[PDB]
């Protein structure tokens, strides 16, 4: 008959590793067949073809064969599609496409610490900012301290997101500690700090 455009599948938020491919969907319905147009941060995405890098499939999907985030190209942003035709038009949800990142400077790194048995020790670790959220693990002399868990009155435990806390300091606790952060982008390491039990 003569149905006005409808959006049957909205594009969804997406995080991608730099230079990897990416796809934002736009399943449209309408009679006449609606024409689909894409927008990035309010401006129309000059695509379809031409000597560029953003492609638009027949199903209206926006395809980045290689997602870019450099000085020249920056695909990061808010995207959305509009379906039109003689009778009307429909708009899709605005989805956000962003390239994973991992700032490489620690907010705070642990520093050498001395402490007497029984006393309480605290090693600082402020992992650098990253998206996705970076993961933070502690390593003592090459052996990763496996307590990457969460909520019991254990011995050594992480606190304030990133800081290592040792309640009753024994002598075995002596050693070199360092914390590591990581997400899709890669890995980030703080230098080694020595914990001395006097």
């Amino acid at each position: 008959q003569y149905q006005s455009p409808r959006i049957i599948e909205h594009p969804t938020d997406l995080v991608v590793k730099k230079n990897e491919p990416a796809t934002l969907n736009c399943k449209v319905e309408g009679k006449p067949e609606p024409t689909i147009e894409w927008f990035k941060d309010g401006e129309p995405v000059s695509t379809n073809e031409k000597k560029s890098h953003r492609v638009q499939f027949k199903d209206g999907a926006l395809f980045f064969y290689r997602t870019m985030q450099g000085k020249k190209e920056q695909d990061g942003g808010e995207y959305w599609c509009v379906a039109k035709n003689r009778v009307g038009q429909a708009v899709s949800r605005h989805a956000s496409l962003q390239i994973a990142v991992l700032r490489d400077d620690f907010r705070v790194e642990p520093k050498d610490t001395r402490v007497a048995k029984g006393e309480t020790a605290l090693l600082e670790c402020g992992p650098p900012k990253g998206i996705p959220e970076p993961t933070l693990i502690w390593i003592k002399d090459g052996v990763p301290l496996d307590d990457l868990k969460a909520m019991a009155s254990s011995r050594v435990r992480i606190v304030d997101g990133g800081n290592l806390l040792i309640s009753n300091v024994e002598p075995i606790d002596e050693g070199n500690y360092k914390c590591i952060a990581q997400n899709l982008v890669g890995t980030r390491e703080s230098s080694y700090a020595k914990l001395i039990v006097q």
